């Protein structure tokens, strides 16, 4: 009964039973040990920013402990904690985008063996969009070098606004300018946030949250957008394609390589290495029928979008994938890689390989990958996987399920091509009421919530109401395993959405990529708002993260709100200890940026709130629901 | 009151604590008492709040539970990530300050800063030539300033391999940083990568986390802080030796008392210029005041002291007590280390609390935001508010406690070398001969957990007694000053060797070298001595000490001193003791890789023994007498 309460999936149930019998502790077991959690940490009323503290703000009968040693009240302490929370998340996406710039610079210099510019057409378009002279005709490497220079300048301190901010409608850029939210530099907003949250600097919760919006905007319109667009340039723009999801993508007769993390610069070369004939011969000589690459988390989302590589699972499936006994190697870069995977791998034959200087795990096998040596290093990593496969215990192998078919690869380019090259067919459907609105579901998993129970229920509730769902991150696996990522899932949608979906041959849920690919949603909203001559806060759109946990999810939520997109959260951030901060997040922000946060653990109630905002925006546009 | 005596060693502090008690005004010590005892996990660093799978606590339990976070992170990772963000917050404090100096200098170069000039064009040309500006000696000053601005901005970019001022460090030190992966590449970049590394499921190795923490702090001392110091001297003048006064007695009953608080001189320099305008002086006269009296608090007070000789009212734990005097007519604040309780205590009086920076917002304060293009008009408006507040001053609540103590300030490296005849050779000769056995930079704040300035003053006395010259920055300036140690006559309190050298040069045994960002002056001086002697900084008989620190910035200064080869003592430990591995590396392991380590010791006399021990050992390795 305990195992049933932790997930809605059979492959998760099977592996939780297996781990229990083998005495392997999982994320759910550790979540139980940390319950009940500290009230002050959950409320955000704890400050550790100097050693005059640590300080706790409590509501006491005797009136003590209302202020920190420095005099800060709960509003400042909660706001500064939330500001650093957002900054850590924005920094996660920022360094990711910085790595794509360096990779593209290596290709332009001819110092990346095995890497190329897969999409020169998009390279010329993005470079011309940002002001590169003669981007349409000059040599591709020269054009790439100028785009590299432009992107690096957004990681400098001399701009007035980020380069991609020009995509946002003019009314939105003027608003950001009036509010002091205009993001100037990707790294700069992160550094200034850490300065503001230092003792005795910014001590106004309104100022701190305004800069928190500015910091997250430097992510969505900077770090993440650069990461998405350069990844398509380097590795190809996604197109619609079919694949499979869940633990059944692992094969007993093959060498199973699971890529984990966020950077496609590594996993793309891992895949190229497994396709070399000499490498395949080595696997055959070892008794394997083939080498099978399968994806985890966002880098799995990336390989899914561009190569159709099947995904093994999402956040809370990562440990369970090793428990299958068929994981021969885990190739990790950085972010959201639970260090418990090292210990669980030690229980089996699995090799846990780290590849990034930023993602170091004690006890892991480190094979550091850079653009100049990726081809040889990734070949070496695959050979380690083939070797570990030879030591695999066949009696402990249990692959639980059969893979479920999914459809992926819905970039904005792919969406517009399916519409004939213009957004007019999409705008027509919204005006007609067939598609009443769009909601991006971009959440994770969280041990406090039965895995994917809220992701799937909300996705079902929204498509029932003719609201198209845009899926990224961990929701990709949830919607996939529920059979909603195929064109045949139109039968589960309402009459309006099903008709549009069947007309285009697309699912009612569109996989648009990884967590950084939420910038694709920003681009799509900006494109629609610009076309109609309105603000993004006028579009019938919404965002939802029903089962989030990370700093990156909070930064995504913040820049969606700051861009005019109403954003729902299944769980609250650590801010409830301040009524002023909570009121601003839930209500005050609506007055300034035209959107706000929503906290609601009931997915059906979450759908009512998302649909309510959509209906209100449809009315202001003069449409019927 | 036995309690009031236990909180500070100074009479003006005792007098104001008695006054605040009689008037029912709670101070920083009173809130410190309420927060005692503090949470064990917060003090140990074994608490993580970096995601809402937590918050997580690491406990030592009989049943073995709560050994790992929900993500699987152990105490070593959790403590190192918390300490890494602690350092990042401190480096960000100095980073944004240096960035503001770059923008101010760019405004002057563009001719868009009315009232600002390049006060030290000679230093501008020297710094620009040092960093590679072409024809810095002959081209127009504004063109030279513009090219230096571009170089400094590039250090706040993401395309450099090493910071521009890193060339000052000895080659052996630069090679070591390169081998360790510590070379700071971009000021903002290291801060952003640290926040990325400490995100869940990124960097989960406490050794890697601390190595990048060193890299982040090096981006401060050799980047954010060093840019701030050198451009400040270019904009506002290079400090030279001068006389002034310290303590609450610098406030005048017959004058409009304006206290500048914070860290950025871009504001306080123009406040001072505003008070010298005849129309502004006429307004003070029309209000009945004999003059306009500007006095300093914290680092911006250190800045005005070094360059203008403006008297200092007090250090960190004196800031509230200065308002309790009843004579503080205005507080002009920029950012950092400004306790928000000053707003409430000001409301108890006539005092105007004025904020000036978009980054330094205080709820309930009067905000008059200052930028280079409007500073001259805005600062004029701020002084008028002080004169207006002065008219509403209640004379019955006025109590200025003490008589000011004389001090000598303005010892920049340029001033130190000028007193030596233009070369460091007399200083090196004194060190080799054993008259000056070593140097210790005493930096740091106050901390309510320690009787105010009891450790700062005792250590300063213990060190100069042992012929160890003290270089004072930050809050120690006020401590040494009020103890009468910042004057040439204080050579009598030193040993025979230091007293002879001090009397020979006419300098005190304690040299005030400026604010917290001016600790970069100590890096420059150490680097100059190491290069001249052809050794590493880890070979010099030097030390750093922060007996009464509290802030993230103090931790970042200590870290980049250690990472640069300077043994650094702390009176109190950071929140790291919950990890034996992290504690061992900070106290011992770093000695193996960077040639220096942290020291935690609350007894100031024992702190002097440890600093002297490292100094003696380095003298032996140099082939000198101890
Ligand atoms: S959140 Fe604060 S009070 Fe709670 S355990 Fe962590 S440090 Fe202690
Ligand atoms: S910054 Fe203020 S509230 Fe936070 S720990 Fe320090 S004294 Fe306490
Ligand atoms: S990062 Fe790990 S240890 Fe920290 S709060 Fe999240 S789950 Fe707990």
């Amino acid at each position: 009964k305990t195992i049933r309460s932790r997930s809605i999936w059979d492959d998760a149930h099977a592996m939780l039973e297996k781990a229990k019998a083998e005495g392997i502790s999982t994320v759910w077991d550790r979540a139980a040990e940390q319950t009940p959690a500290c009230k002050f940490g959950e409320l955000g009323t704890c400050c550790r920013n100097c050693i005059m503290g640590p300080c706790r703000i409590a509501n006491r009968k005797d009136g003590k402990m209302r202020l920190g040693v420095c005099g800060a009240d709960a509003d400042v302490i909660v706001a500064r904690n939330f500001g650093r929370f957002i900054a850590g998340g924005a920094a996660g996406h920022s360094d990711h985008g910085r790595d794509l710039i360096e990779t593209l610079e290596a290709v332009a210099e001819g110092k990346a063996p095995g890497y190329t510019i897969r999409d020169v057409a998009k390279l010329r378009r993005i470079a011309a969009e940002l002001g590169v002279a003669d981007a349409a005709t000059r040599p591709a490497h020269d054009v790439a070098a100028d785009l590299v220079t432009i992107c690096y300048n957004d990681f400098g301190s001399r701009r007035n606004a980020l380069a991609f901010l020009a995509r946002a409608p003019q009314v939105r850029r003027d608003l950001w300018q009036r509010l002091g939210m205009t993001p100037r530099g990707v790294d700069r907003e992160i550094a200034e946030m850490m300065h503001r949250t230092h003792m005795g600097c910014d001590n106004d919760h309104t100022s701190l949250l305004v800069h928190a919006a500015r910091t997250a905007l430097a992510d969505g319109w900077g770090g993440s957008m650069i990461g998405t667009e350069l990844s398509d340039i380097l590795f190809g723009t996604p197109r619609p394609r079919q694949s499979t999801v869940n633990l059944g993508v692992l094969r007993k007769d093959a060498v199973n390589i699971l890529v984990h993390g966020h950077n496609p610069v590594v996993s793309e070369m891992i895949l190229a290495a497994t396709r070399e004939p000499a490498v395949r011969q080595a696997a055959q000589d070892a008794g394997a029928a083939d080498i099978n690459v399968a994806g985890l988390c966002c880098t799995g989302n990336e390989l899914l979008m561009r190569q159709g590589i099947p995904m093994a699972g999402n956040h809370l499936m990562t440990e369970l994938a090793i428990v299958t006994g068929a994981a021969d190697a885990i190739v990790a870069d950085y972010q959201c890689i639970m260090p418990s995977l090292v210990q669980i791998a030690a229980c089996y034959h699995t090799r846990f390989v780290t590849t990034s200087p930023k993602g170091r795990f004690t006890g892991a096998t480190h094979v550091e990958v850079h653009p100049h040596n990726a081809q040889e290093r990734c070949r070496e990593i695959v050979m380690l996987a083939i070797d570990a496969y030879t030591r695999r215990d066949p009696a402990r192998v249990d692959i639980p399920s059969q893979p479920v078919s999914i459809m992926s690869g819905f970039s904005n380019e792919a969406i517009l091509e399916a519409l004939g090259g213009t957004p007019k067919p999409l705008i027509d459907a919204v005006v007609a009421g067939q598609i009443r609105g769009f909601v991006g579901i971009v959440g994770c998993n969280n041990p406090k919530i039965r895995q994917d129970s809220a992701n799937v229920t909300l996705t079902r509730e929204l498509i029932r109401r003719d609201i198209m769902v845009l899926a990224t991150g961990c929701v990709t696996t949830a919607a996939g395993k529920a059979g909603l990522l195929v064109p045949e899932a139109a039968s589960k949608a309402g009459e309006g959405l099903a008709a549009v979906c069947r007309s285009l041959g697309v699912p009612p849920v569109l996989h648009m990529g990884s967590c950084v690919d939420n910038s694709r949603i920003l681009q799509l909203c900006a494109l629609l708002a610009t076309t109609l001559g309105v603000d993004i806060s006028d579009l019938p759109v919404g965002a939802s993260s029903p089962e989030w946990y990370s700093e990156k999810a909070a930064a995504i939520a913040m820049y969606a709100v700051a861009s005019g997109i109403p954003t729902h959260l299944g769980l609250p951030p650590n801010i409830l200890g301040s009524e002023n901060v909570t009121a601003m997040a839930l209500h005050g922000l609506q007055d300034v940026v035209g959107a706000a946060f929503m906290v609601e653990p009931d997915p059906v109630k979450a759908a009512d709130m998302l649909e309510a905002h959509i209906v209100a925006r449809r009315a202001r546009l003069g449409l019927t629901s």
